[PDB]
């Protein structure tokens, strides 16, 4: 049920997607702006071991869609994307090293929720 602090929780979390989609975090978010396109990068398994693909274009257009009704439906949809590259790749593969970097930018403004 919607809670009189869910609009500006969801203002919290769309300020901290706007950090993640900004230059300051480029170096490392890059490999999450889009939907992994498995194919052109001839990873044939992707859509076998990941059943939920996520990535921030898909976060942005359901929070501009008003998809989202609380943080903490928009928090699983970051954790699912870093979740889904560490199920794939091999732990010690640079794009880990970037999802583990970002979610650390997430996790911790994202503890700073008003609440
Ligand atoms: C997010 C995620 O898990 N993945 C993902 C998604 C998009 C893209 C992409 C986008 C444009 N081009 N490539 C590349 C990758 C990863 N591959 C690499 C990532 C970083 C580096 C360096 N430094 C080298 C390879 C493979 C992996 C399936």
């Amino acid at each position: 049920g919607s809670h009189m602090q869910d609009p500006e929780q969801l203002k919290h979390c769309n300020g901290i997607l706007k950090e993640l989609l900004s230059k300051k975090h480029a170096a490392y978010a890059w490999p999450f702006y889009k939907p992994v396109d498995a194919s052109a990068l001839g990873l044939h398994d992707y859509h076998d071991i990941i059943k939920h693909p996520m990535d921030l274009s898909t976060v942005k257009r359901k929070m501009e869609n008003r998809d989202y009704r609380d943080a903490q439906e928009f928090a699983a949809d970051v954790r699912l994307m870093f979740s889904n590259c560490y199920k794939y790749n091999p732990p010690d593969h640079d794009v880990v090293a970037m999802a583990r970097k970002l979610q650390d930018v997430f996790e911790f403004r994202y503890a700073k929720m008003p609440d």
